[PDB]
C-alpha cells in the first residue's frame, strides 16, 4: 500500500506514535517519507546482507526474521514480511521498541540526515488529526 501523507499521519497517531519517546508525529511522517516514500512494500538490501522492510525500513540485522541474515536477531518477534502489510500495526509496534533502544530516532539514519532539526511539523500541515 502507498499511503497518503495525512492518511499515514492518522494511522501513526491512532497507533500511539505521536510524541512516542518524545518524537512529535511529523518526525515519524518525515522518517517514513525518506525511508519508504510511504510504501509499505519497500525493501532495500544493506551492504552487510541484512534487508530493511516496510514504511520505516526496519532492519533484519536486529528486529525481524527473514531467514537470510546470518547471526542476526528477531527482537520484534515477527517475520520481516509482516512489515510489508497494508496494516502498519507490526511496523509501529516494532518502531516503538527500536526508538526505545537508547539512540531515539537516530536509529533511522535517514531521520538523522534528513529530518532531525528540520521543521517536521510541515509533514502533518493541513491534516485532519
Ligand atoms: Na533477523
Amino acid at each position: 500500500k502507498v499511503f497518503g501523507r495525512c492518511e499515514l499521519a492518522a494511522a501513526m497517531k491512532r497507533h500511539g506514535l505521536d510524541n512516542y519517546r518524545g518524537y512529535s508525529l511529523g518526525n515519524w511522517v518525515c522518517a517514513a517519507k525518506f525511508e519508504s516514500n510511504f510504501n509499505t512494500q519497500a525493501t532495500n538490501r544493506n551492504t552487510d546482507g541484512s534487508t530493511d522492510y516496510g514504511i520505516l525500513q526496519i532492519n533484519s540485522r536486529w528486529w525481524c526474521n527473514d531467514g537470510r541474515t546470518p547471526g542476526s536477531r528477531n527482537l520484534c518477534n515477527i517475520p520481516c514480511s509482516a512489515l510489508l502489510s497494508s496494516d502498519i500495526t507490526a511496523s509501529v509496534n516494532c518502531a516503538k521498541k527500536i526508538v526505545s533502544d537508547g539512540n531515539g530516532m537516530n536509529a533511522w539514519v535517514a531521520w538523522r540526515n534528513r529530518c532531525k532539526g528540520t521543521d517536521v511539523q510541515a509533514w502533518i500541515r493541513g491534516c485532519r488529526l
